[PDB]
């Protein structure tokens, strides 16, 4: 498309921003809010529709984990509910596949998903598919070739450096080759080839490192990593290059945005996020009116 859009984070609390950057001018431009906060939702794209997906609104008087599917519409800027999922989603990963979006993992209070359901927007419509070999929430989901992979995460004990596939026709997970870093809440996109995770959270502290999967070698092979050290950071690809958005680094909420280019190897910061904030959900699309 044209612009990223940049959808909820979190704040002190959870957030309803809508905001789209534009890569070609370095412009920032406020649109319509969320009508309910959310932090650890995921946005994607389909057929020009942005849609906001899972989260959990963390707020003075209360904190609640959504389940909502909501849809947001560039031409009219405005926001309308879609069908809800089965269960709620906070920490959550969502990738497309022939126009349906699977939403992946999460959490719902401290029950963490493996479940996988899949929405079909010609019908306003969620189905429950295979769940995933593992629990996961904050995880990192990428679309290369029509497969789903699901990377990283939580599972409720221990921090996954583990990723795994799911082939639709078979309705099937399978593991795959896992990352040589532990990472949850990291940045997961599709670049040419190859799946890359960039930051996350290992245990200890927030990771700066990035590494690539890459589907014919099936192997995992580091990158360079970027100049802050994020977690819970929006991710997403824009003309061949990757950019990065936001976060925590261990002790500030960045508004940092960084940009890959995979030809020099290099990151580079474009321009900064009218405020610091992590849990964005991002993607990319058509300018508004
Ligand atoms: C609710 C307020 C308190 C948390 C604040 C202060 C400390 C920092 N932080 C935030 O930046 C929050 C903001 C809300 C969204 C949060 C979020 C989003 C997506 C994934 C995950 N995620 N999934 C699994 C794990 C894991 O650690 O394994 C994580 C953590 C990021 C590592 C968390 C990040």
């Amino acid at each position: 498309g044209r612009l990223i859009y940049t959808a909820g984070g979190y704040f002190r609390q959870s957030l309803s921003y809508l905001e789209a950057y534009n890569p070609s001018n370095g412009s920032w431009l406020r649109l319509a809010d969320l009508q309910v906060p959310r932090s650890g939702l995921a946005g994607c794209v389909v057929g020009g529709l942005l849609y906001a997906v899972g989260g959990r609104n963390n707020s003075p008087d209360g904190n609640t984990d959504s389940s909502a599917l909501d849809c947001y519409n560039p031409m009219t800027n405005q926001w309308s509910p879609c069908a809800s999922m089965s269960v709620p989603r906070n920490r959550i990963g969502v990738g497309v596949i022939d126009g349906h979006i699977y939403a992946v993992g999460g959490s719902h209070g401290c029950i963490h998903h493996s479940s996988v359901e899949r929405y079909e927007p010609e019908r306003d419509e969620w189905h429950l598919v295979a769940p995933m070999l593992t629990r996961r929430i904050g995880v990192g989901v990428a679309v290369l070739n029509r497969l789903l992979y699901a990377v990283g995460g939580f599972d409720g004990t221990n921090r996954l450096n583990s990723a795994e596939c799911y082939y639709p026709e078979r309705n099937e997970w399978r593991m795959i080759t896992p990352m040589n870093t532990i990472r949850s809440g990291a940045g997961v996109c599709v670049l040419h080839n190859c799946i890359y995770a960039a930051g996350g959270y290992d245990g200890q502290d927030q990771l700066n490192s990035v590494e690539r999967y890459d589907v014919e070698t099936e192997t995992w092979t580091f990158v360079a990593p970027m100049r802050h050290h994020r977690s819970a950071l929006g991710i997403t690809v824009h003309q061949g290059k990757i950019y990065v958005l936001g976060g925590y680094d261990g002790h500030t909420f960045l508004d940092s945005v960084e940009c890959y280019d995979p030809d020099s190897d290099t990151w580079s910061e474009v321009t900064r996020m009218t405020s610091g904030r992590s849990g964005v959900g991002v993607a990319v699309t058509m300018e508004p009116c």
